[PDB]
């Protein structure tokens, strides 16, 4: 007993930060095996920052004018290349510590860690869900440009996030290894807001499920409803409609508890139109939504 | 600001990871941390099932000898050379010195003090996570399985402090443990025998330290025009399960008094109004729960 949130142990990201320096502008980098992984706005100065055109300011920077430091080893570049928003830098030097590693892009509502770095220096590490409306919550202390999202498959890191920018909300947006933005932003200084969130309703599910697989069924009914009279009640609480896909990956779940899917969102339904009612689940009075149906496979079955 | 939309953060695990081994003793396997040349563990490795209701630890280990223990590093065996009981914590002299120890420092904490888990099985982590020790010397640990011997910790400048290590699980699916010299937090013992954690509450100066993080960043939604005493505040709180807040916790919310303009016994006043009428839709610093794992240390060092 006891369902607790985890990151995954960071020690293998870890040994793959550094910091970049372009001239004024210091941010994180990820270096992996000989390249050097950051966001390509490390180039940017206050004059570029509206409107910026990257890969005409990029192939007019010198190698030198990057300045890489792992520790207190300065790296030399000896190339340079954009993939979208992602900078690539070629260093002289392979990281003895690269794990074994793939880049990966996630879906909304899918969760990670993020290792939160300062000046090339891992500060922290959290564990997180990209929201519907592809931001991450967390705040200018829970890292800064650069800092990168992960998954540990075996020995295996699954690098999928990179942090760009802090936006006015207390969140942050950002694209996966290969420069591809989650969402719908920029990387430019122009005015750019998130759009309304919502509650991620697989994960919720998948934390019921969590919940009665912890001896927690208080809130289990008799009632089974059709997925589109869920999803019309859902949507008026602000939840996002669940899918077959959704109902899917709750299969184990539900084979693993004897509760079938649409028995489980009959349980949630109630929970949205009544609430509580002065009771907790898992020992929280609300519904958590950034665990997915496999951190419950994997935590607790 | 700064803080808004602030999550919670352990520290990175690297430096612990690299010190986590497995140590088996006949049948029982469990978590070791080794740091040089010592392999520290639960002393409960040496018991069975059947010797955890009434284990006699002296006899227990009287009868091992440094070659029934197996430490295990990765696919590396590690030679046991001697071994010694402190309290309730097994200390396993090895040949081999270990090359990623890093600075460190054994530290007792305090109810209400926060760190960070690295959850193992096996001697392999698995995850980690920050909480705070509870006033009822417990914490709120992982599903579980067998992660005894997983410690807890907190980094400063790549000095590990270690504090904690996981020891038993109670009824209740919460966890107690040693400090690093095998002392026991809270009035636990390393036996199988009827133990329960006492009524948990709120660690009141964590949240008042939350509230002024939240000032600090603009968000005010909270804050009442009243001030309370001391003993006012103490008996309506105690109502809500939450701490007494003592001078210590009045004096250590010193700076962040100073730096907003509000008395401590005035945010207190704000954080009795908040007990009475309750957080039902709005948020704090993009939460919404009252914060009680992040410590005045913490803020005030965010706050600068």
């Amino acid at each position: 007993s006891g369902f607790r949130k985890m990151a995954f142990p960071s020690g293998k990201v870890e040994g793959c930060m550094v910091q970049v320096t372009c001239g004024t502008t210091t941010l994180n980098g990820l270096w992996l095996d000989d390249v050097v992984y950051c966001p390509r706005h490390v180039i940017c100065t206050s004059e570029d920052m509206l409107n910026p055109n990257y890969e005409d300011l990029l192939i007019r920077k010198s190698n030198h004018n990057f300045l890489v430091q792992a520790g207190n080893v300065q790296l030399r570049v000896i190339g340079h290349s954009m993939q979208n928003c992602v900078l690539k830098l070629k260093v002289d030097t392979a990281n003895p510590k690269t794990p074994k590693y793939k880049f990966v892009r996630i879906q909304p509502g899918q969760t990670f860690s993020v290792l939160a770095c300062y000046n090339g220096s891992p500060s922290g590490v959290y564990q997180c869900a990209m929201r519907p409306n592809f931001t991450i919550k967390g705040s200018f202390l829970n890292g800064s440009c650069g800092s990168v999202g992960f998954n540990i498959d075996y020995d295996c890191v699954s690098f999928c996030y990179m942090h760009h920018m802090e936006l006015p909300t207390g969140v942050h947006a950002g694209t996966d290894l290969e420069g591809n933005f989650y969402g719908p932003f920029v990387d430019r200084q122009t005015a750019q807001a998130a759009g309304t969130d919502t509650t991620i309703t697989v994960n919720v599910l998948a934390w019921l499920y969590a919940a009665v697989i912890n001896g927690d069924r208080w809130f289990l009914n008799r009632f089974t409803t059709t997925l589109n009279d869920f999803n019309l009640v859902a949507m008026k609480y602000n939840y996002e409609p669940l899918t077959q896909d959704h109902v899917d990956i709750l299969g184990p779940l539900s084979a693993q508890t004897g509760i079938a899917v649409l028995d489980m969102c009959a349980s949630l339904k109630e929970l949205l139109q009544n609430g509580m009612n002065g009771r907790t689940i898992l020992g929280s009075a609300l519904l958590e939504d950034e665990f997915t149906p496999f951190d419950v496979v994997r935590q607790c079955s």
